[PDB]
Order: C-alpha cells, then structure tokens, then sequence
C-alpha cells in the first residue's frame, strides 16, 4: 500500500503542465501512467500488481505504427490527467478511474488507417461495426484485456459501479470518433450559450466527457512548437501510407494524404486547427475554464503553421 511511484524532479514538476512531453524513454511510460493514476485517483484505486499486468497487456496490443501507438496512448492519458487535476471537484471517483483507462485504451490495436479506408477496403471490422468502426474495436479489445486472468483492475467495485465504469469507458472511447465530435460540440455550444448546460444531467456529463476525450486525443496540437511539428511528421506518415493504399484500390486520395502533394500539408494543418482544434479547445475552455492553457497553446501553434506557409520557416 505504502509503495509510491516518484519521478525525477524535472518530470515531477512538468508532468503537472498540459504541454508535458513523456519523452523518448519507452520503459518510463508505464511508471508515468501509474504515477498519474495514484495522484488522480489514489494509491488504493487499483491493485498495483493487476494494474501493471493490465498496462503491459495494453502496451503489447498497440502496434508499431508511426502515430497511433503506445506513445499516443500515454500522451492522451496524460492530457486527461492534467484536465482532471485542474478540475479536482467536478468529477466522481468512478469517472477519474474510467477516464484514465479509456485514454490509455482508446486506440488499441490501431493499424494506422481511417474508418473510411476500412469501409473502402471492405475490411471484416467494417461489416461487424458499420459506424465508429475502429472505435467499437478499441472498446472490444479493452473489454478483452480486462477479462484476461489477473487483469481485472475493477474487480473490487460493486456490480453496479463496475457496469457504470465500463459504460463511462465505452462512451469515452466511442467519443474519440471525430465524425461524432462536430455534432457533440455544436450541442455543447448551444447548451452553454442558452445557459441550459447542467453538469448534474447525465446526458450533459456524457457530452462534456466526450469533448474532453476529443481534446485529449488532439493534444499533440497543444505542445511546444518543436514537439507539435515533429509529431505532425508521424501523423502525415500514416496519412501517406493510407493514401498509397487508396491508390492501390484505384482511388485518388485527397492531397493531404498524397505523398506527391506534401506542399499542401501546412494548409491542411491550418484547416484542421480552424475546423477542428480551435473550436474544440474554445468550447472546452467555456465549460472547463482551467483548460485555457490548451486553447492558448493551440492558438500559438496555429500561428506557427501560418509562419510555415508565409515561408518564414
Ligand atoms: C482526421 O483528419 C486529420 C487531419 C489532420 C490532422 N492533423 C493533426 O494535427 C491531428 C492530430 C493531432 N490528431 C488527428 C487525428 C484526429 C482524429 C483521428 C485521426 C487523427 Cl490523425 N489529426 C489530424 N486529423
Ligand atoms: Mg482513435
Ligand atoms: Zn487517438
């Protein structure tokens, strides 16, 4: 019980900031995650032995893809940790437990391809799950790992606490489908502006957790410019692979995904900041005022990508 994870001093202090980068040392990532669980949730939330076996099974079911990998999983968890820590009193015990595990598991067994490519390939997962295809698969893999022997970190919840937390995790992971983000955010925008937003209404809580998930998942856009720029190479490495596979199906890919049209990246990042990221972190800052540094970092990086187009870098 009295066995704490501690971090070196620089990490101990920077982990508390939204723009923290987990660094290049893979073998420190499990311990950074447990560190985050203990401070967010408590040293009692999970049996450490179970939690470690769960984390190491989660890690093994992430593939070696340029972006949708174990490092993404941990990075997305860390954003959720910073959000929860700056909003201490707004979330229940079950929610903090659930949300850190959903972030860690939200892209399980990702092959680095969109739902659109699965549907055009005619992949078996597309006939199994017509909408949010990869995300119904990420939730399925999560449930599978929980049911391996000695991996059930929720075993000490009541039956009904257990069902609540798997329902928090399923909605949180489904919410990472960006096709669902647009409508969810518009709805939240309307409820905020007409002041009908009500955090004691479950349906409203679900929508706010959804937006937090989108915000955590996109958090590469909120890092210090050098991190955000180097991450965008991994992002585009996956898009260009997908574009290559589209061309093999006789389908010309959008220029963003076409590895002959790299010039069109900066403007494809601007479109993504203006159409997706800025509005996301704006609505989030309106409902959760302490997440304001995410919107500021995102505005800073939008401005860095504008500079890239203007030829200044
Ligand atoms: C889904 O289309 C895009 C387009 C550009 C980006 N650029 C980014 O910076 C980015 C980041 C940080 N995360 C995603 C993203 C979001 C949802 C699903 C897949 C990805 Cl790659 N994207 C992008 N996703
Ligand atoms: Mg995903
Ligand atoms: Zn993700």
């Amino acid at each position: 019980g009295l066995m704490q994870f501690t971090l070196p001093v620089r990490l101990c202090k920077e982990i508390e900031l939204f723009h923290f980068d987990i660094g290049p040392f893979e073998n420190m990532w499990p311990g950074i995650f447990v560190y985050m669980v203990h401070r967010s949730c408590g040293t009692s939330c999970f049996e450490l032995e179970k939690l470690c076996r769960f984390i190491m099974s989660v890690k093994k079911n992430y593939r070696r893809v340029p972006y949708h990998n174990w490092k993404h999983a941990v990075t997305v968890a860390h954003c959720m940790y910073a959000i929860l820590q700056n909003n201490h009193t707004l979330f229940t015990d079950l929610e903090r437990k659930g949300l850190l595990i959903a972030c860690l598991c939200h892209d399980l067994d990702h092959r680095g391809f969109s739902n659109s490519y699965l549907q055009k390939f005619d992949h078996p997962l597309a006939a199994l799950y017509s909408t949010s295809t990869m995300e119904q698969h990420h939730f399925s893999q999560t449930v599978s790992i929980l049911q391996l022997e000695g991996h059930n970190i929720f075993s000490t919840l009541s039956s009904s606490e257990y069902e609540q937390v798997l329902e928090i995790i399923r909605k949180a992971i489904i919410a990472t489908d960006l096709a669902l983000y647009f409508g969810n955010r518009k709805q939240l925008e309307e409820m905020y502006q007409t002041g009908s937003l009500n955090l004691n209404n479950q349906s409203h809580r679900d929508r706010v957790i959804g937006l937090m998930m989108t915000a955590c998942d996109l958090c590469s856009v909120t890092k210090l410019w050098p991190v955000t720029k180097l991450t965008a190479n991994d992002i585009y490495a996956e898009f260009w692979a997908e574009g290559d596979e589209m061309k093999k199906l006789g389908i010309q890919p959008i220029p963003m995904m076409d590895r002959d049209k790299k010039d069109e990246v900066p403007q494809g990042q601007l479109g993504f900041y203006n159409a997706v990221a800025i509005p996301c972190y704006t609505t989030l800052t309106q409902i959760l005022p302490p997440t304001e540094p995410l919107l500021k970092a995102c505005r800073d990086n939008l401005s860095q990508w504008e500079k890239v187009i203007r030829g200044e870098e």
